[PDB]
């Protein structure tokens, strides 16, 4: 009877990750634009990984040979999406790496901030993904790994995230990070702003970065 039905799982964040998310999403920082550098860096790392695998097994790229990063502002939805064609994540990867297991870098980073370090150093602690919450009230991650199905991870912080199968628009391979922006952070939907941030912070990224300005007609 229903058009579609699917199981949704809700997981609690590991305590230290929940603490980090609360700090990031609530605290004032003057340099919030670093979120985009961090997400592009993550995409680059994911692209390095599938590239590495393809060196010995070319069929790893049967799901797509092009290795690149797309930035997609949608003013109508107030979303900024970062898409890459990297190695992607399995369901276990999402649950393990995006919330339930805290690397030592989670607590370490919060200690560093207490000791006077800057938020911009977050990537050195391996938790730069969570800088998304500097500008986003909700983050949705759509991901597809070879031989696995496509999943959607989502959290508005507040202590938990959800995982479910995603069947909306099939990706060949990779990860989309959809930032649902806070009301006062819509500057990051402007072409001028995105370009200047990429030029300043991501000049050494070794993959094509392409802007797609999205407008529903
Ligand atoms: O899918 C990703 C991925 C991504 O491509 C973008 C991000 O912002 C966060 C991520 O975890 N990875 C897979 C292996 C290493 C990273």
């Amino acid at each position: 009877q229903p058009m579609e039905e699917e199981e949704v799982e809700t997981f609690a964040f590991q305590a230290e990750i929940a603490q980090l998310m609360s700090l990031i999403i609530n605290t004032f920082y003057s340099n919030k634009e670093i979120f985009l550098r961090e997400l592009i860096s993550n995409s680059s790392d994911a692209l390095d990984k599938i590239r590495y695998e393809s060196l010995t097994d070319p069929s790893k790229l049967d799901s797509g040979k092009e290795l690149h990063i797309n930035l997609i502002p949608n003013k109508q939805d107030r979303t900024l999406t970062i898409v890459d064609t990297g190695i992607g994540m399995t369901k276990a990867d999402l649950i393990n790496n995006l919330g339930t297991i805290a690397k030592s870098g989670t607590k370490a980073f919060m200690e560093a901030l207490q000791a006077g370090a800057d938020i911009s150093m977050i990537g050195q602690f391996g938790v730069g993904f969570y800088s998304a919450y500097l500008v986003a009230e909700k983050v949705t991650v759509i991901t597809k790994h070879n031989d696995d199905e496509q999943y959607a991870w989502e959290s508005s912080a507040g202590g938990s995230f959800t995982v479910r199968t995603d069947t909306g628009e099939p990706m060949g391979r990779g990860t989309k990070v959809i930032l649902h922006l806070k009301e006062d952070q819509t500057e990051y939907l402007e072409e001028r702003r995105i370009k200047e941030i990429v030029k300043k912070h991501s000049q050494f990224i070794g993959y094509p970065i392409t802007l797609f300005v999205e407008k529903e007609l």
